[PDB]
């Protein structure tokens, strides 16, 4: 029981903090989460989460936490904080760049191209797509960054990532692992629900038992390898 | 302010959570933190842990949100959820177990032993003594535990909790790196503030700035080195 009217999008201002994250992002923009982007905490994560897409409290409380360790606070974070290198962010990134080579923190329409271009000849996103964009992002990194990081852990986010964006932007049973691409380019590009363009929250709680089958199909179609020593170690807090 | 006189020890029931840290085991039977042990946020130890010990939020936050993986809770833990293997409990504790041979969890009188003895024919624990009993005790869990874990991560952890002892239970200057060994005892012993013993909180603070040299000191004379696996990746929710 939400009210979206009561929920507009709003382009963040320029002191409105916003990060890596076109989940979290497109809550503040909405006024879900606060439009300015600070002190958030893991409860309003939760309450903003599943008013806004209906994604449960499992994912919500175990990515909630491990993100609070990207700031200096005790129990907030800014939405800008989350892009602390190695703890949560990480290398093939689907909108935005290698920390390495460029800006890892903002949409960037060329890194987005691939994920844009996917599923040709459909108007949908779905598993073998978002495998196939995964593996194209990761070569793309192994190619131009000699610093690139890709482990079991990254990986397994990467997955999860994709399988968000096929399930929170969906318009059949989030199940189903297929989204309209209409809906998920104003997600990424906008950061905007794309109420207008027919999009509605999904009516099908999204949790961790509807998520697994779905990143662990989109790992295997992806045919992936780690990298190096394939370390599955976070970054525990900034300036260390 | 603080009164030390209204948080007399009293011994934890059989239903009062306590944890492998002696630390906040302390404060909780002072009733710095709550008696029962449970729904601690990051907040309250950081007050907890000025009050009681003057130790600084820096240490206290970083940690702290490390910790709060340990439940499955938004933003609190209970003190036992805390003995979750891999996050921040390691094997070669100075008082308790190594989990896969043991409990890891409560005091052991017979695992203390090494400590207890340490730097004989002083009334004090020191840097050098802190470091003989890490070497030792890393030792024991080599010859002892099959599954033995020994990272820089690890060793690094086991020298901010020798830190701790040192500092927090100290009687002069926290710098000094030095606590009578009968306030240090009754600590780990019976979890209490040795105030009849005459221990006062320092009434200098104990942050990461201070700790610091006081670790890599330790560290350096514990003839520290990598036995295997060196990935200092930790354990991000339990139930995995
Ligand atoms: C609530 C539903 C969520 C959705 C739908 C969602 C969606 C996404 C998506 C699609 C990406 C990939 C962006 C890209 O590769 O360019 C992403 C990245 C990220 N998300 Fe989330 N997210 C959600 C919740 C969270 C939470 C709770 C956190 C942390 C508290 C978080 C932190 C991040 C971070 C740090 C990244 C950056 C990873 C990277 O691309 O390097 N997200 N999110
Ligand atoms: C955020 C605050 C804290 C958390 C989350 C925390 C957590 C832990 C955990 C999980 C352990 C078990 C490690 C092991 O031995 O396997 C531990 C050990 C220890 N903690 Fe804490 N601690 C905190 C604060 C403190 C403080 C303020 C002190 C001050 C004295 C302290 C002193 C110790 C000591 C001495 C041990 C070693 C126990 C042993 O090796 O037997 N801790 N801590
Ligand atoms: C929550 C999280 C995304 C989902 C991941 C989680 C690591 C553990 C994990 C394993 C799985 O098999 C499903 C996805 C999950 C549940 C990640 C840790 C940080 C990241 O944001
Ligand atoms: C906070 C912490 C103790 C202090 C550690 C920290 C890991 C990083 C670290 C490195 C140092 O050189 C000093 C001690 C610190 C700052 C640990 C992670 C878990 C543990 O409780
Ligand atoms: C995704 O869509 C394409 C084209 O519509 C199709 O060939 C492919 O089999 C689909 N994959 C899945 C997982 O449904
Ligand atoms: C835990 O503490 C919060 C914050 O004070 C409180 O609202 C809640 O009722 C408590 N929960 C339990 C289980 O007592
Ligand atoms: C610790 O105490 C012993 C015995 O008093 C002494 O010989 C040693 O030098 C001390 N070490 C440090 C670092 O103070
Ligand atoms: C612990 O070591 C034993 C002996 O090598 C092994 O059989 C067992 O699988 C190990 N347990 C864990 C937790 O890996
Ligand atoms: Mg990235
Ligand atoms: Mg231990």
């Amino acid at each position: 029981a939400v009210d979206f009217s009561a929920h507009p999008w709003k382009a963040p201002g320029p002191n409105d903090s916003r990060g890596p994250c076109p989940g979290l992002n497109t809550l503040a923009n909405h006024g879900f989460l606060p439009r300015n982007g600070r002190n958030i905490s893991v409860p309003m994560i939760v309450k903003a989460g599943f008013e806004g897409y209906n994604v449960q409290s499992d994912i919500l409380i175990l990515a909630g936490k491990v993100g609070m360790l990207t700031s200096r606070e005790a129990d907030t974070i800014s939405l800008e904080d989350l892009k602390l290198h190695g703890t949560i962010e990480h290398d093939a990134s689907l909108s935005r760049e290698d920390v390495a080579i460029g800006d890892n923190l903002h949409f960037n329409e060329a890194i987005f191209t691939t994920l844009a271009n996917s599923n040709p000849g459909a108007d949908v996103y779905n598993i073998s797509s978002a495998a196939q964009v995964q593996h194209d992002r990761l070569a793309d990194s192994v190619a131009r960054n000699p610093n690139v990081t890709n482990t079991d852990l990254t990986a397994t986010i990467r997955s999860s990532e994709s399988a968000f964006y096929l399930t929170v932007m969906s318009a059949g049973d989030p199940l189903r692992g297929e989204a309209p691409k209409k809906f998920v380019n104003v997600f990424f590009q906008e950061e905007r629900m794309p109420i207008k363009e027919g999009w509605k929250r999904s009516t099908t709680p999204i949790n961790l038992p509807l998520l697994g089958p779905i990143i662990d199909r989109i790992t295997e179609l992806s045919d992936w390898k780690p990298t190096g020593d394939n370390c599955g170690a976070i970054v525990l807090g900034p300036g260390l």
